[PDB]
């Protein structure tokens, strides 16, 4: 699909050192045990980050755009859930939406 394509784009633009100041807690899933987050795995069903996402689009599990969006904001909306609406992660996380949807609008 070209849309997938798409994706890959998407992908590329928020792992980019421009955004790296925010993006990067989002790298990679969260390492509950480093960081002391027992109660993570309680509060959060389903877990998900850039690196598994961008394995998850080159394995083909997303049959369209709206597939990879749903995880792409899956990520979001985990640490929303998860973290005080005043954590610096979560303003992070705005920020990396913001280039996240301004993105996924032009398809
Ligand atoms: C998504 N996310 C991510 C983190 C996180 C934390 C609390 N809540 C979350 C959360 O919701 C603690 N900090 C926040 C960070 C300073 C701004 C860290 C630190 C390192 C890593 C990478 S890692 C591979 O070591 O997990 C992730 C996260």
């Amino acid at each position: 699909m070209e849309q997938l394509k798409c994706c890959s784009g998407i992908l590329k633009e928020m792992f980019a050192k421009k955004h790296a100041a925010y993006a990067w807690p989002f790298y990679k899933p969260v390492d509950v045990e480093a960081l002391g987050l027992h109660d993570y795995c309680d509060i959060i069903k389903h877990p998900m980050d850039m690196s598994t996402i961008k394995s998850k689009l080159e394995a083909r599990e997303y049959r369209d755009a709206q597939e990879f969006g749903a995880d792409v904001r899956l990520m979001f909306s985990n640490c929303y859930k998860y973290n005080p609406p005043d954590h610096e992660v979560v303003a992070m996380a705005r920020k990396l939406q913001d280039v996240f949807e301004m993105r996924f609008a032009k398809m």
